[PDB]
């Protein structure tokens, strides 16, 4: 096999250095490379897991994983230099209602076909490489809402939000992922926030281990959507209590494949176009 | 000392390889990784160090990654077999946009700008890596385009005569010379010196200080910018290499104009191409 080092990015290079999302994610532009790039950075000397994310990031390269462009390492100051994603987060498009009205059906169903092709490739790494931390803060999206995979914090080979974590890991798998993929595939089709009327994130833990899911009915997910029945067997089949009864990535990408030819080309750009 | 290595490819992996198009280096076939489940590209050729070469371009496209550079997603290795295996691009080259006419009546001036900008954006890269990675033979049937339109640079650091700059007959502004030409093609639509029957006609012309005609029936009127592209044009493909901007300067040039673009306007001027 053959080897490819990442880049040293000098802070100095780094211009119009702005705040974006709170480590802290800035966004600015590289001096010679003269693109924009966003920068991920916090200082402790505990920071094994900067230089850990960039590794993880730079071995995981693949057309759905954040490209990496350079590791930022100086006594000053420690950063992880990517692409900029100039469209945020899949959290922001389903939840600012008010900014996307809509959010056509093709677009919903390429974003979940590719946030299951990059998982997908994690996962047929040699070794696996498992996320653990999929959440839609964590699925960004490029200019033309594309999925880039991000955040390998917490992925082998405090916190916040739990809607996303299986049952079985609630006391610390290949499985973990696939349980938040479906909870992502019930909020990309519902753009409803999972166990909404549950106000006390314990009390949310406490149903998730009774066997309790996000709520699928005429309501939350409506009969208009496409291919529904075929999705709804995939989102259960992924969450499902027992660990052993979930599908693989690559069994849910076979079953997603036909699904996805049935969008002609153009309504993309279409759906792409009504957001801009 | 942060490291990464190219994943290596089982033949048996790649299943619907048909024929793309030849001639790059050897042949590119489309097919679709079994495993990833997505569609690729691979270019392939058994001679003695003809494996060397095609060894030696996927640790360039390896080590030179970045957004306007075709992306390597590995190595096809065996003792039957050996390609390289690469993303797709479903828009082809350059080169077929600019000159398929009927297939493509009308590519907005947005568009032809952000190409512009992207290729540009790719070669400065290249001369920015340490040691410099200098292209040597950029044109039109290298720049690829993806599903958006947006720019990949293959075929880069490995060495049609159009893009050669006149010293090169018998250097780090190579480049920006193979730019300036390719930068007229793509503001003109025409083939650089259309009436030349014979390419030796071409690189005597050329080394006489004969460029691609510049008036208004090759590049009209109505061009936005046009004042300030004709400049670019003329420093990038002057006949004294000293003279020639680098592509940090041609970038700083081009900046403001790419400014002037509504972020809407790329996209209104892809979904009007087939
Ligand atoms: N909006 C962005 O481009 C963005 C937000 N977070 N990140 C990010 C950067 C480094 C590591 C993980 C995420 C981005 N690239
Ligand atoms: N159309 C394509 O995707 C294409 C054409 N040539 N190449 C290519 C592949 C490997 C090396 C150089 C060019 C492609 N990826
Ligand atoms: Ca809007």
């Amino acid at each position: 096999a053959i080897c490819s080092a990442l880049p040293t990015i000098p802070y100095h290079k780094l211009a119009d250095l702005r705040y974006l999302s709170r480590g802290t994610v800035s966004s600015a532009r590289h001096a010679d490379w003269r693109v924009q790039v966003a920068v991920k950075h916090l200082l402790d000397s505990e920071r094994k897991d900067v230089l850990r994310e960039a590794e993880i990031l730079h071995k995981a390269r693949f057309s759905y994983i954040l490209p990496i462009l350079g590791i930022c390492n100086e006594p000053e100051f420690l950063g992880i230099v990517t692409e900029y994603m100039p469209n945020g987060s899949l959290n922001e498009l389903l939840h600012r209602k008010t900014e996307y009205p809509d959010v056509a059906w093709p677009l919903r169903f390429r974003i979940l076909h590719e946030i299951a092709l990059g998982v997908n490739y994690l996962h047929n790494m040699t070794p696996p490489l498992l996320h653990h931390d999929l959440k839609t803060q964590n699925i960004l999206l490029d200019n033309e809402f594309h999925v880039k995979i991000a955040d390998f914090g917490l992925s082998k080979w405090e916190g916040g939000t739990i809607i996303y974590m299986p049952p079985e890991n609630y006391e610390p798998s290949i499985k973990h992922d696939i349980y938040s993929y479906a909870v992502i595939t019930w909020e990309v089709l519902s753009r409803k926030q999972p166990f909404e009327d549950v106000t006390n994130p314990l009390q949310i833990m406490y149903s998730v281990s009774q066997g309790h899911r996000p709520v699928i009915n005429e309501e939350s997910l409506p009969y208009d959507i496409p291919h529904r029945a075929r999705m709804i067997s995939l989102i259960e089949s992924g969450w499902a209590q027992n660990p052993d009864e979930r599908p693989s990535f690559l069994k849910c990408l076979i079953e997603l494949e036909p699904v996805l030819r049935t969008f002609e080309e153009i309504t993309f750009l279409e759906a792409v176009i009504q957001l801009k």
